[PDB]
């Protein structure tokens, strides 16, 4: 039982391109770029959609940072979520209705105003090294258990629907 996810980090040496949820489901918060993996469509082509229509943003190259996986109490289904990031961006950073992206200094990443689990795998995010992790919530802002640990390398699901 899971759901397949994409989350881009866009990342350069002093800083880090964010947005904000608009409205709807998460509101209010700051993240990386993300969505659902549509049918029809393999994950990397999915990182670079979601990064399209949030940021309005093109990138030559997704590095595979990281993976993780969401489990929310009383749900069966877990979130299998592949983190992306890339250093290279090509266009000018516009809204969407869903999200504004904004640039923020590395050192000012607004953590109170973003899902519980980034204060844990950024720090190993901002060092580039590779990591596998695990969080399980209680509603939005809860975390109730976590596993976190910096992998040589990110460990291939040959998704083949994806
Ligand atoms: C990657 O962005 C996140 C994230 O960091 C944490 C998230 O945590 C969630 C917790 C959650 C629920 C969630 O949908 C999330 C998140 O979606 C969530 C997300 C967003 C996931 C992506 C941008 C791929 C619904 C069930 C409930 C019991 C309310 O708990
Ligand atoms: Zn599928
Ligand atoms: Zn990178
Ligand atoms: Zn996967």
């Amino acid at each position: 039982a899971s759901r397949l996810y994409t989350l881009v980090l866009v990342l350069q040496p002093q800083r880090v391109l964010l947005g904000m949820k608009k409205r709807g489901f998460g509101a209010g918060r700051w993240n990386g770029f993300g969505g659902k993996v549509q049918e029809g469509e393999t994950i990397e082509d999915g990182a670079r959609r979601e990064l399209q229509e949030e940021s309005g943003l093109t990138v030559d190259a997704l590095h595979k940072v990281g993976q993780i996986v969401f489990e929310f109490v009383g749900e069966p289904e877990l979130m299998d979520v592949h983190v992306f990031c890339t250093d290279s961006i090509q266009g000018t950073p516009v809204e969407s209705d869903e999200m504004r992206p904004c640039w923020f200094q590395l050192d000012q990443i607004p953590f109170k105003d973003m899902w519980p689990d980034d204060s844990y795998w950024f720090p190993l995010l901002l060092q580039k090294k590779k990591f596998h992790g695990y969080f399980k919530f209680q509603g939005q802002d809860t975390i109730l258990d976590y596993t976190l640990r910096e992998v040589d390398t990110v460990l291939e699901h040959h998704h083949h629907h994806h």
